[PDB]
């Protein structure tokens, strides 16, 4: 709208004090107004950029809160068959040789060592995905880096003024 408002005061002006004798303002003014659409052009071609960077971030970090807490019961279920297993051990080493409670005991120490084998692997799994959404996110971070770099680029040459002056 001061596009617009400065349309009508040239007009004025021009219509007392004659066309030619204001050449060299209106030239300026259409060249205020080229640079004015040029800008908002970039504003808007970067704020929608901005909005799709969000939502993908949005995207990543909720896969990244989804691995963290399978990440949180993988280390839980791991600490309490480790610590089933350290306590059957010490029993089992309690016992007089010539011992029948060593097979139910090392049967249960056997079918515990299957399941902690099996989560184990697990764990390696989640970090492993944990890790590819981290830098999925890194990438994220460096492509907004690219379009601050690029909107700088654009808004410190976007004038001829702006290229002859230092």
């Amino acid at each position: 709208n001061a596009s617009s408002q400065l349309t009508l005061l040239i007009g004025n002006l021009i219509q007392i004090l004659g066309e030619k004798s204001l050449t060299a303002l209106t030239n300026k003014i259409t060249a205020w107004k080229s640079q004015q659409q040029a800008r908002q052009q970039k504003n808007l071609e970067f704020s929608d950029k901005i909005n799709t960077l969000l939502s993908e971030t949005e995207g990543l970090t909720r896969d990244y809160e989804k691995q963290i807490n399978k990440l949180k019961n993988a280390d839980s279920k791991i600490k309490d068959l480790e610590n089933k297993i350290n306590q059957i051990q010490t029993r089992l080493s309690e016992l007089d040789p010539e011992s029948p409670e060593k097979k139910k005991l090392s049967r249960e120490e056997i079918q515990l060592t299957i399941k902690k084998d099996a989560a184990v692997k697990d764990r390696t799994l989640i970090e492993q995905k944990t890790l590819s959404i981290h830098s999925k996110l890194t990438d994220k971070s460096m492509q907004l880096e690219k379009e601050i770099d690029s909107f700088s680029a654009f808004s410190n040459t976007a004038s001829a003024e702006q290229l002859s002056t230092q």
